[PDB]
């Protein structure tokens, strides 16, 4: 039972008051409502979830669900508050009042009876280190903290020490040089997350930034660190990274970054690391765009098992200087062409490498980088441009390769003759597959074929009698002829394997499942 009333984007003014005394979840955000009374919600006894977000309340006293016995999730973000009544009330397990314009911080002493309270988001332009105390004995799981555009004036550096959290997300001001002096490491925090850095300026390099960064190294409790919308030179970016590199993290995550300036840094040192994953999720460069030196010499000799790098202008990744312990490598969404790695026998670890969305082209020399890659067991090269010309004559994949994703490219029925040979799955669909020639017959192992959306008319009588390995199969958009005979051998031999097949293939102009021939 959940009876949802879902009012959101109604041009609402106040709330509704014709709702059911069976609402369980009240999602009335995306309106113009400015007051929350008791009454409005009071008959609303089995309300559970209570979502007012992106409406402009100013004023809220939470004592107005204090007959909703039942709530336990309430959302006020984005809306106007800048006052707020401290009264008893419910215990809430989740209470957001981030994105709103208090000049203090919004915390009532009630809040230390909501001994179920596990995630806070607050709003305040004024954080003084006291003002947390009645929620410092809770055990809360995640905070977010956005501090409004004005913050920066008479700043408290133990500001966030008394929150006991497991992980915070500090959201600093937007479009503002990043000069703030909040001690971020806190006591009980794993999992940190910093959105908003800026520091565009030659007077000195995000220093500011940089030293709340270095007070992350002396807690062993840190092990998850984000950060969001950075906007900084390309120097200091690598100082990050180089900082960073050194605290007691275990995965690092940065997402959506501006860059500027020339690269000069390149002597880094990867030594005393705990890092177990990096990723680095769209970035941009200035009008020159990606360094052309140094960067790529940083990216490949990272001495980690987990690497991401995605929406960027990357260009080349190099075999990295000595024997890498690279295990899953993502640079899916970059301008990788298909030297990368090339002539590479220090990859001999990895197992896992997704090329997905760059210009690769030419497959033997995919498959010729790949030689080395020792226990690579999984490649995505798909949604290139990838063609294979037979006549380069065999492909040397390594023998350690299971999965091969080859889907959105230019290949045709000549790939059969450019497979690793233990392949087991492989994705082909969004090719130029005219045909499936009498090479597949070799294929004992293979346990999934994904050739949809492909140009296949028929397949050769008896192309299955030796894959017995076979569990899942993609046929569907493709033009098969269906006229008996072409089309019996196909529609008995489905029609006993029901499970196998995935999705409808169907015939070209008739429509019809294809199982569904009586020849
Ligand atoms: C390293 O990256 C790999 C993938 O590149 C991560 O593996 C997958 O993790 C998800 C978690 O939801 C699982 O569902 C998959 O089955 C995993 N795939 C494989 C092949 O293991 C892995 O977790 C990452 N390791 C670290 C330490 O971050
Ligand atoms: C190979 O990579 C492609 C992405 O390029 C995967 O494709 C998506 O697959 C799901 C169904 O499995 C669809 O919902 C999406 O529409 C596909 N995306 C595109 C752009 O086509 C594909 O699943 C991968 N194959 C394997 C075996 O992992
Ligand atoms: C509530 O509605 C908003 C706007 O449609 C939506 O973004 C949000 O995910 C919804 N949440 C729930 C729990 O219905």
């Amino acid at each position: 039972s959940e009876f949802l009333v879902d009012r959101s984007k109604n041009g609402l003014i106040h709330v509704p008051k014709d709702l059911s005394q069976k609402t369980t979840i009240l999602n009335i955000s995306q309106n113009y409502i400015s007051e929350l009374w008791t009454s409005d919600i009071l008959s609303l006894s089995k309300l559970r979830i209570l979502i007012i977000s992106h409406n402009r309340i100013q004023y809220l006293d939470i004592s107005v669900f204090k007959f909703n016995q039942e709530l336990e999730y309430l959302d006020l973000s984005h809306n106007k508050l800048v006052k707020i009544s401290c009264h008893p009330t419910v215990n809430l397990k989740h209470l957001d009042l981030s994105f709103n314009a208090f000049d203090a911080l919004p915390i009532c002493k009630e809040f230390g009876n909501m001994s179920q309270l596990k995630f806070l988001g607050l709003s305040t332009t004024h954080l003084e280190k006291s003002s947390v105390l009645p929620i410092a004995h809770l055990n809360i799981s995640k905070v977010l903290l956005v501090l409004g555009e004005t913050y920066g004036e008479k700043e408290d550096p133990e500001g966030l020490q008394d929150f006991n959290t497991e992980s915070l997300h500090i959201v600093f001001p937007t479009n503002k040089e990043f000069h703030f002096i909040l001690d971020v490491s806190v006591k009980t925090v794993a999992n940190l997350e910093l959105s908003n850095i800026k520091c565009v300026l030659e007077d000195n390099k995000c220093s500011y930034f940089l030293s709340i960064l270095a007070k992350l190294q002396t807690n062993p409790k840190l092990s998850n660190l984000t950060l969001n919308n950075i906007e900084t030179t390309w120097n200091s970016f690598i100082r990050i990274l180089q900082l960073v590199w050194h605290t007691t993290v275990w995965y690092f995550s940065i997402s959506n970054v501006k860059l500027q300036g020339q690269l000069d840094f390149r002597d880094f040192d990867y030594s005393g690391t705990s890092l177990k994953a990096l990723s680095i999720h769209q970035v941009v460069s200035d009008v020159f765009g990606f360094p052309q030196s140094y960067i790529y010499e940083i990216f490949s000799n990272m001495n980690i098992k987990n690497f991401t790098v995605s929406g960027t202008r990357m260009v080349h990744m190099l075999c990295p200087s000595k024997i890498s312990p690279f295990l899953h490598l993502d640079f899916s969404n970059n301008l990788l062409t298909d030297t990368v790695f090339e002539n590479c026998g220090h990859l001999t670890e990895l197992e896992t490498l997704i090329l997905q969305m760059n210009q690769l082209k030419e497959l033997s020399k995919i498959a010729e980088m790949t030689t080395q890659m020792k226990s690579l067991q999984q490649l995505d090269i798909s949604q290139n441009s990838v063609s294979y010309d037979e006549k380069k004559g065999d492909c040397s994949w390594t023998k350690s390769l299971l999965s091969l994703n080859m889907s959105s490219n230019i290949l045709t029925d000549t790939i059969f003759r450019c497979l690793p040979p233990r392949i087991k799955v492989l994705d082909l669909h969004s090719n130029k597959i005219k045909s499936i020639p009498k090479q597949v017959v070799k294929l004992e192992a293979l346990q999934e074929l994904n050739v949809a959306s492909n140009q296949l008319k028929s397949v050769p009588d008896g192309i299955f009698d030796r894959l017995t390995s076979l569990q899942k199969i993609w046929l569907h958009t493709n033009p098969w002829d269906c006229s008996c005979p072409r089309i019996d051998y196909l529609s008995r031999w489905l029609n006993k394997n029901s499970q196998k097949e995935q999705g409808s293939a169907k015939c070209s102009g008739s429509g019809k499942p294809v199982r569904s021939i009586i020849c």
